[PDB]
């Protein structure tokens, strides 16, 4: 089974200093990235939002929306009815 | 200003299958935890108060004692006197 935060870790060290920026903010914030858009997160790490789609397409092919996808599938499930379901994004 | 919620929320990913199982209990039950002992959490999840207690130590050091005082700052506060607040209890 794919992991998306584990291949982040492992391809990390060859990024440039940018991608390096970014790369390290999903890793230590996943389940505050999978609730922000592309643009919010370039002015946390003072870059651009286009820098955060092109670092998102070359860790997985669908791009942005897709690692959001799949970072949520290792984040906590939520509780349907209160007497579970796939984390939000 | 530190918030355990949000430590445990954005470590959660990395945690061991039984360490998530714990993890995803106290965020999704805050409330419920402050009020429970680890024996009662570890009854209700099938697993051992020891490894209720290692999980607690290793997201704060006060361990589980101190994770109930922690997640009671972000829970609801009470009424202190009935006049037609204070910390949630522990
Ligand atoms: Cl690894
Ligand atoms: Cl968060
Ligand atoms: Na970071
Ligand atoms: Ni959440
Ligand atoms: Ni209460």
């Amino acid at each position: 089974m794919p992991n998306i935060l584990y291949k982040i870790d492992n391809q990390y060290p060859y990024f440039t200093k940018n991608e390096k920026k970014i790369a390290q903010f999903i890793l230590n914030y996943p389940h505050k990235v999978v609730n922000m858009t592309s643009q919010e997160i370039a002015n946390q790490l003072e870059t651009s939002s286009t820098s955060i789609i092109r670092l998102s397409k070359k860790v997985t092919p669908g791009g942005f929306n897709e690692l959001k996808t799949r970072l949520s599938k290792f984040l906590p499930k939520e509780v349907t009815q209160y007497n579970n379901k796939l984390h939000s994004r």
